[PDB]
């Protein structure tokens, strides 16, 4: 998830 997440970016 924080991968995931990191992608915002």
């Amino acid at each position: 998830l924080a991968a995931t997440l990191a992608q915002a970016l």
